[PDB]
C-alpha cells in the first residue's frame, strides 16, 4: 500500500469513498470548543458508535469550492493512514450540513502549547518518548511515500498517557513568504523556520525535508516549546541557517540528542539519517 | 528541444550557464527607472554588443537565498525561449554586483495599462492582431511544455509597433490566497481572477488553464483593460464561476471573438480550443 494524492481524482468525493467512513449525523454531539482552525469552529464531542471521544471539525457555511475540497481532501489523506502514531480518523460527516472530520480525541492538545503549560516537569527519557513516537509515526508515513511538509510541535497532538501523534494532514499548504515574523508566523502555511534549506529554495520536499523538520521538533521538545530561532526575522533565520549557523544544545540536553539534532540539519538532505533510522537511534537511548 | 525546470539542478547557476549570455557590466548603462519590480528597481538602458536598447532588471543587495535563485530563475527560464511573441533575453550579468538581467527593451509597457483610455483609438482588427501575437507566444510555450501559470494583460509587453509578447517568468509562482482583493491583488502571486476552476480547486496548472487565463486576457484587451469581474471580491468571484457566470461581452465586440473567449472559459477543460487553434482561428479574422 501507498499514498495517493486526492487531487488525482479532481473529485473530493473519490478519496472520502475510497479512504474514509460515512457518520451519520445523529451519532455525533458537539459539547465544548476547544478551538478555531481554518475551516470553522473545532469541538470536543462524543461519538456514538458505545461511545467515544472525538475532536470534530466543522466547514463554516459559505465556504469557497476550494475550501471544501481542501476540508474533504484533509479526510482523503488521513483516512489512509493506520498508526499508533498518527491520528486515527473516525470518520466524516459528508451527506449533510455542516460537514464535518471525526478524529480520536487528544486530551492535551498540541505538544507545542503543553511542554509550554508543563515546563521543566518531565524527565529526558520521557521527553525522548515522546520524540521516539513521532518518529515512529513519521517512519510510518515516509514508507507510504507520504511527505508531510509541515511538521512542526504545533502540528503533534498529546494524549492524556503523553502519546504523540502527527496531525495536521493538509491537501494544500504553501511556504510563507513574509520576510520577518519575529514572534509569530503565518496561517495555513508551511513556516520558514521549520523548513528545510532545499525545500524553501527550490521547492524539494522529500521525507529528508521532513527530517531536518523532525530535529527542529527535537529542539522544540528538548527546550519545552521554545521558538527556533528566538525573535530572528525569516530572513535572518534563513540568512544564517545558509552560513551554517544552527541551533544550540539545549539546556540539561545530552549530548547524543543533540548530535542526532545536528545530523538531521546537514545542509546537503543526502547527508541526513532516515526516519527509521532516528526511530533505531532513540530505541538504543531508551 | 522541451523545457527544462532550472530547479532540477539545484543551482540556480546551471540553468544561466546553459541556456544564457554572460554580459559584461562595461556593455550595460542604465538611463532611466521604469518600474520597481520584486527584486529591485528596473530600467531602460542601453546594451553594448552596435548598442540596443535593453529592460534591465537588477537583484538588490540584501536578497535572501531564495530571492537569488528566484532571479536567476527567470532568466534561466527566459533564455530557454526564442520567439517573436516571447520577450527575449539579452543576457544577465551574474559574475558581479548587482546582478542584471537584460532583456529587450519594450516602448510602450504593460498592455493593460496601454490599452487604458485609448477607447475607439484602435480597430478590431488591431486588437486581434495583438490578442493573435500573445496566442502564437503561447503557442510557441505549450509546444516546449512550458505552462505560464500567470497569463494576464499586467504581463503581457508592447513595443512601439504594437506587437505584444509574454513577459513575467517567475520560478515557482503561487496562487494568491485572499478572498477580498476587490480592486487588486498584493502583487508576486497569481491572482484567483484569471486562474482556471481547477488550477484553484486542484492545482491542475496545464496548457488548458493557460487557454482560460487567455480568455480572460481577449476580455481585457476587447475592453481596453477593464478589471476582470470589476470590484467582486476572489470569493464572490470564484462562487459565480463555479455556478456557471461568465464576464459578458465586451461594448462593440464582434460575436465572434465573444464566442472564443466563451470557448477558452469552458468549465470542463478538455473543451477548451488549443492555442495552435486559437492562432488559426484569430488569423482567418484578420
Amino acid at each position: 500500500k501507498t499514498y495517493v494524492d486526492p487531487h488525482t481524482y479532481e473529485d473530493p468525493n473519490q478519496a472520502v469513498l475510497k479512504f474514509t467512513t460515512e457518520i451519520h449525523p445523529s451519532c455525533v454531539t458537539r459539547q465544548k470548543v476547544i478551538g478555531a482552525g481554518e475551516f470553522g469552529e473545532v469541538y470536543k464531542g462524543m461519538l456514538k458508535t458505545k461511545e467515544v471521544p472525538v475532536a470534530i471539525k466543522t466547514l463554516k457555511a459559505g465556504y469557497t469550492e476550494k475550501q471544501r475540497v481542501d476540508f474533504l481532501g484533509e479526510a482523503g489523506i488521513m483516512g489512509q493512514f493506520s498508526h499508533h502514531n498518527i491520528i486515527r480518523l473516525e470518520g466524516v460527516i459528508s451527506k449533510y450540513k455542516p460537514m464535518m472530520i471525526i478524529t480520536e480525541y487528544m486530551e492535551n492538545g498540541a505538544l507545542d502549547k503543553f511542554l509550554r503549560e508543563k515546563d521543566g516537569e518531565f524527565s529526558v527519557l520521557q521527553l525522548v518518548g515522546m520524540l521516539r513516537g513521532i518518529a515512529a509515526g513519521m517512519k510510518y508515513l515516509a514508507n507510504m511515500n507520504y511527505v508531510h511538509r509541515d511538521l512542526a510541535a504545533r502540528n503533534i497532538l498529546v494524549n492524556s498517557n503523553l502519546v504523540c501523534k502527527v496531525s495536521d494532514f493538509g491537501l494544500s499548504r504553501v511556504l510563507e513568504d513574509d520576510p520577518e515574523a519575529t514572534y509569530t508566523t503565518s496561517g495555513g502555511k508551511i513556516p520558514i523556520r521549520w523548513t528545510a534549506p532545499e525545500a524553501i529554495s527550490y521547492r524539494k520536499f522529500t521525507s529528508a525535508s521532513d527530517v531536518w523538520s523532525f530535529g527542529i521538533v527535537m529542539w522544540e521538545v528538548m527546550t519545552y516549546g521554545e521558538r527556533p530561532y528566538w525573535e530572528l526575522s525569516n530572513h535572518e533565520v534563513m540568512k544564517a541557517i545558509n552560513d551554517g549557523f544552527r541551533l544550540p544544545t539545549p539546556m540539561d540536553c545530552p549530548s547524543a540528542i543533540y548530535q542526532l539534532m545536528m545530523q538531521c540539519w546537514q545542509q546537503e538532505r543526502a547527508r541526513r539519517p532516515k526516519f527509521a533510522d532516528i526511530v533505531s537511534i532513540l530505541d538504543k537511548l531508551i
